[PDB]
């Protein structure tokens, strides 16, 4: 009976993730607090080791961006360290290992949009956690890694986003006349639906490598707001503002965008589409 | 014997945005003059400040340019001389008559920053040398007509409708209508629109008050060549696939910023003249007189 | 003494420089005209030139301005109108007079180039909105009275105190007085002091000199804001702690500068005038006037 | 027997490879579409791994820089993709891999030359895809890979050179009244001919680590025009053109010139000497 | 005994290590220019192998920057070609390798301060061929290596310190009327004694990743001559000028200061303190 | 009344060559000195000048050593700024055409290969500073009656004066130098005195207006220079390519300070520059 362990199984990609593997016959051991705490880096291996899984995904990060930049040892600690771990155990296992990365390795060089051959070159504490996190994953486990880097991330269905998109749902269903969103800082967005898809697909081929998943286009939370209010047929106002409005933490790119070069190889596997298709489907879950 | 009329003197006057203007001034108190080849040349920079000077207008609209990017990119010699110093001879001229002096520029004096907009407050730093040219021409007529010039920024500049526009908007509509199967249209380089006609109703306007300083007009909104295809093709009912691409398959000799947005922190302040809209507003009444 | 009644027309004249100015101005027999809101305001810049124009002083000393460094990244049309088209009405009006003016600038127009400190050959370049809009006052100030008048650039201001000093040395005395016992300071934000007091003295001088062209004035020493706020706890016999943290911190809409250090090259030249000195004696100085 | 599996053996320097190891006891063995493409990065693991060589000479790549601009997608598979399930096969096999690698990893910084211990920073996605192909090449083979760069490569001769020096040569001696060059891009060229020598050296020697091989000099192709038209005695205008006026879809860095600090280390090895006498030697076999 | 093999054991950190190592049951072995050249990287492995060592202190180095700049093929064969040969020798025995590295791996990307999470971009050939000798030591030592990174190193006391430290104090004895320091280059200060003693127990804790080791504080060499005067009750000047006064062959960033993230989570550690307590304490060894 | 010209610099190379050709004039020339005019003395310049109200003002007189400027940079400002400034109000006052010698040093922070005209200018260290606030003071107070030329890395005096780069490679050459070395990774563009001085008599008479560059045709090193003299020479002895960093200096140097001209081309009677190599050996053949 093939086993898989989970990190950051209760969140919002892990639970799908974790559903969606009910239906199969995996021993799933989705970690706690108590067995797996990414503050203790140092517990981890022997933990692992003595689970022999033979797939492991790692889900589990320290996501909050500004509290990154307030507090690198957190996002080293979380990011980084614990990961390093994970990957050593992994090796020691000869597990499969999934690594859940981001966008913001990139940011840097100020160009709109990246692909897997661009060179990460982060803007943020953040993003270089990530980043070391997947320089920790390929060298323990060359030949059997996969990290996907993922845009700004849609889903858990209404009862659990509390993300920009439930926020701005919230405020057209709460009879806001206006809502402010903003226009000059651009990404691409993921449906994690369509990636748990993915990964369920890419855990039984034993995908490989380095992989961009978001929607195609390259958009700020304005247009994101603009075609919620659209498809809500909202009445009010939807204001771009620029970011000087909203002070944070952590600096943001001109843009996080990214593409993909490598998705279309992959024949059978479930694919993202067009930005707003992928929106309008998220969004009518919400009714 | 009844007062002599006030003198507006025109380069450009054929141009897109200068074709608007010297048809909405026939319906006004002015004597214009516009400019050909035989009184004014861009290319024969040596003789436009005694034409100018013996005309003595009472208004300058200098809209004439050397607008191909990529033509100035490599011939930098002809944009220096056509937007340049020909402008700093106009400029020149002005000042010794004290015509107020209107100087079309554009956008593209910004771009090596890598924002994604930018308004009056941002400093110029051109991306080749078709901004530069036009930025060095700011210059010209600042320094010379510091009290009485105004200087308007546009960005990708649409009109000249059915019978004129081979520009982008008049190319998408020619492919939409001639059943192409597919348009390809550059994804990855911003911009924004101006409408010519929004532009020449706001000219007319500020010939009016004599408004002076630096100005930006666009429709709002940081947009690329691909989102206004896609607009175009909706308007059109267009039924082939307008597809996005990278600007590295139509290779040009201008480097294009990642943007050259442009927005105004200026117009709110002028009450009563008329203002630009949302791009795809703009846009949809633009297209509209295709059709 | 003079045998015709000179003017001085005064901008911000109760603002941390100003007040002292206009104090110090009293013992002169120059005519002092404190603008005020009913006469002049920075929001109504077309109101301006006629204004000081029916004035026709001697002299002018333009020390207001919109100063909050993020209102202004959040509003840049404030910091446009307030910093740059009233300040090119002011200098329209002061080249219309043959007036000499004074303008005071600001180490934020420094920044963009990153490195430790900025000295007048330095070419600027800023970060902000706010920096721009002083920036560009400049040019408006050069461009018009360019044989007659001073632009002098201050650093983190020092002065007014306890009833004026509002900026970042007049809070950390603040939340000592009022017995805060742990205070946060940003080591990784450099930059110069400027002491109020002393500036006034140059101006006092450079008035009667009529020293014309640009100047930085500041204490020397290019130091964090933690630097600063360690040197005041000393002198105020602060026993609680001064904990240096990271921009990150405190989240603001304007972007700062790894350094906006400034630096003179000419002070040295102007034999007899009072020139700053060493940060920290500068510093005590100041704090000695409260105790 | 010693097998060598060479993959690009057809190239313009991989032909050179394969004649030149004619008379040694390696057993050669030269890919073809029968058995790898670098199209199909999927199928080159277990073919590689069931030949069992003891080097392979890896070759093969996507260098049209223009296309690999347009097509990111076709730089990545042939030379990133690739190129990884190479460097695994080779490791699983214990084979010392030679990864032939490019100058245009650099020129993101824009300095005038660049030595071993520059840090890779590409212009182009040519240059990022050869150096994500050098990273897996490290990740899989440390202790037993050489991965060579190599500039502006010269090679061919008047039968098959259709690259810059052999257009060159042809418009000179087709009497054309004006030859127009490029003179604000700079970098480095690299002797094929040369290269070969020292790969043969290399492969005796299994010499490893990271190597830059050029002639010195960095250069501009009008440099190179002018060199060429002297050594021809041509009387037409050799003119000196900015890179604008041939707009491409790459860009280009405004030099790509390397240079070795870790040649003259290697006291026995055949080297490049200067670009003028290099390209002298090369512009002679045109001539009969 | 476990056996321990130190190069550089005759240089200011090595000495201080060196002399520490006698107080314990480590049979020590200080290579000497007989034994092992960085100038001859080809007999590394055969020496290194064949002494069997369990721990391996790597302090040797090329550390002239200027040189370095003038001659990158030296900074190349000693700091990246020997390290080269030490980490594969280190992997052959599955030794412990500590690798001292430097601040000098940052600057390029012109900010105040460097912690662990930032990522090495250096501004000359010194700092190129010290991160080029990180990456030999992590693909071949994975699991068993340490790589701290220290900043200006202040050590050797009276008799040795022919430095910074040492030439400002040498200044002062002989009454100099005025000297001149550099204002604006900014660094972080690293006391060797106490990086000895970081190192001892780094040994034994077998502590292993990357590091950053220096006193809290970015300053300018101006600062610290400043604060040694009034240690010393020096009567001159302390001048503060540019640079450009000094002209040297490499470039040196507006800033290489250093802190650490990861330091705070090793309890036991001995940690270094504030720059002037720091030097204080190393400048009272002079009188 | 002859119309008057009033020169700064007048006893410095480039000052000496145009005092000499206006020689064969109708100008009253006026060359300043230490009793009437000091660039040190910003303040007692506009009341000279005014006094002797010039038709025409060459100022070329400056503080051109680069490194003093980055070491000193009161000593540029005061020199090269504030002087400058009040040379320029002075010839606004008198209705002076005024004559501005700048420098490629305006141009360098961009990095790129070559700058014309239409640049910006964005200067890589405090000499190039001081020149181009000069020039803003300039242009700012004469907008219609200045000319303002800017020189690459100027050439001449002779066997006698120039102990500049050439003069002292032809010591080196003529004193039979084992090896001569020569900084190749630092690139700009020659400008002929003598050629320059021809333009300004040209100018003078024309009151030629606005911004010019001035050098012969080519982007090159050092190195480049000094090899080209040894063939000139027969030098039979080694010329050795050096980084940058073998040499330190005080202020920061560009990789590129090569100018060219959008402009010159249309000013059909005016003496121009031609090729590096052309100008140079000419200006070589002056030493034999
Ligand atoms: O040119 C630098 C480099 O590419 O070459 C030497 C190798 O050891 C690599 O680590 C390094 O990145
Ligand atoms: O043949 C030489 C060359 O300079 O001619 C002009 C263009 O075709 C260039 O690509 C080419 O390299
Ligand atoms: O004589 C020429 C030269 O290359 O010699 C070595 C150094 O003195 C250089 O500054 C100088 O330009
Ligand atoms: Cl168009």
């Amino acid at each position: 009976k093939r086993k898989i362990l989970i990190t950051g199984g209760t969140g919002m990609l892990g639970a799908y993730v974790t559903s969606a593997l009910k239906d199969t016959d995996y021993n799933v051991i989705v970690t706690e607090r108590n067995t797996l705490n990414l503050s203790v880096p140092e517990a981890i291996f022997s933990y692992i080791t003595a689970e022999k899984p033979d797939v492991i995904l790692h889900f589990a990060a320290e996501t909050d961006v500004d509290l990154c930049e307030r507090e690198p040892a957190r996002a080293g600690i979380y990011n980084h360290l614990a990961t390093e771990q994970i990957a050593q155990a992994a090796k020691f296992c000869g597990a499969w290992l999934l690594y859940l990365s981001s966008s913001n390795v990139f940011g840097g060089e100020g160009k709109l949009s990246y692909n897997e051959l661009d060179i990460p070159l982060p803007m943020n504490y953040y993003g270089r956690s990530k980043l070391i996190g997947e320089s920790s994953v390929r060298n323990a486990c060359t030949n059997n890694h996969l990290i996907i880097r993922a845009g700004w991330m849609i889903g858990g269905g209404p009862d659990k986003d509390h993300k920009f998109v439930g926020k701005i749902i919230q405020q057209i269903k709460a009879g806001s006349t206006s809502i402010k969103a903003v226009s000059d800082r651009l990404g691409s967005i993921t449906s994690a639906m369509q990636l748990c898809n993915f990964i369920i697909w890419a855990i039984n081929k034993r995908h490989t490598g380095t992989l961009h998943f978001a929607s195609s286009g390259t958009i700020s939370r304005f247009d994101i707001a603009c075609a919620i209010g659209d498809l809500l047929n909202f009445k009010g106002d939807i204001i771009p503002v620029h970011s000087s409005v909203f002070p944070l933490s952590a600096p943001r790119p001109y843009s996080e965008g990214i593409e993909s070069i490598y998705m279309s190889i992959l024949s059978d596997a479930p694919k993202p589409s067009l930005w707003k298709s992928d929106l309008a489907k998220y969004v009518g879950t919400f009714l």
